[PDB]
């Protein structure tokens, strides 16, 4: 059901989407443990991703989340990285994707920074890295990550320093009380508020 569609790196939808990545890169304060050594990616290619099944799919919750919440789907546009990133294009999000150990519960978990959805990209913690050279900072091997249309809702706001959501609620929104730097992460406990929407296909980048 699934096609991708390559977007030219002169199309202004390939260049906002790049933009988001970039501009969202942070310090972790693992030193790069799990993510890697980087400031910044070297972006190979975007595709959007294109499936009638899943987009309706998606927009039906969404309306459902909608009336529920005064006509406001609460939607954001969010990073989340993933061994199981081929599965999730073909399939969609569902409880095989959920993060059963995270912090908000078992969860399917998104971040507005890239720099910490890169953190997942070969499992938690990093795993043990890229298949090739088992290293999680590789600079070589490619590294895929998803660009999501996310439904929230109304969010539950847990300041921090599957699973259903919080009663009379659609979402958590996990917002940090200690890092200054750090964005919000979010986490969802359907599937069907999520639409993996831009695939990004990139590396980091050793600083200079
Ligand atoms: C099996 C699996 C898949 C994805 C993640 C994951 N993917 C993410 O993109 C992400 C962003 C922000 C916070 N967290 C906990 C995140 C977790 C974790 C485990
Ligand atoms: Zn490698």
């Amino acid at each position: 059901g699934t096609i991708l569609i390559d977007l030219s790196p002169d199309d202004k939808e390939f260049q906002s989407v790049e933009e988001e990545m970039q501009s969202t890169v942070r310090e972790h304060r693992d030193g790069g443990h799990a993510g890697g050594i980087f400031n910044r990616y070297n972006i190979l290619k975007i595709q959007k991703v294109c499936n009638k099944k899943l987009w309706e799919r998606y927009t039906h919750r969404r309306k459902e989340v909608s009336e529920e919440n005064h006509n406001h789907a609460n939607e954001r546009m969010l990073f989340h990285g993933s061994p199981f990133v081929n599965a999730i294009i073909h399939k969609g999000f569902d409880e095989r994707h959920a993060y059963i150990g995270g912090m908000f519960g078992a969860g399917i978990y998104f971040a507005e920074n890239s720099s910490k959805s890169n953190q997942y990209v070969y499992g938690i913690g990093g795993g043990t890295g890229c298949p090739v050279h088992k290293d999680r900072s590789c600079y070589i091997c490619h590294r895929q990550l998803l660009f999501c249309r996310v439904t929230l809702g109304k969010s539950f706001l847990q300041f921090s320093a599957m699973a259903h959501s919080p009663p009379g609620h659609h979402s958590v929104t996990g917002r940090p009380s200690v890092n200054g730097l750090a964005l919000a992460e979010y986490v969802i406990y359907r599937g069907e508020q999520a639409y993996p929407e831009y695939l990004i296909t990139y590396q980091i980048m050793r600083p200079e």
